[PDB]
């Protein structure tokens, strides 16, 4: 399905499903 990487939380309609990481900073990982 389909996943940001998000600076904030997950949309209501998303899940926290992991993180993403680049270059040393972390984002949420939202899947629909």
């Amino acid at each position: 399905a389909t996943c940001y990487c998000r600076t904030g939380r997950c949309a209501t309609r998303e899940s926290l499903s992991g993180v993403c990481e680049i270059s040393g900073r972390l984002y949420r990982l939202c899947c629909r």
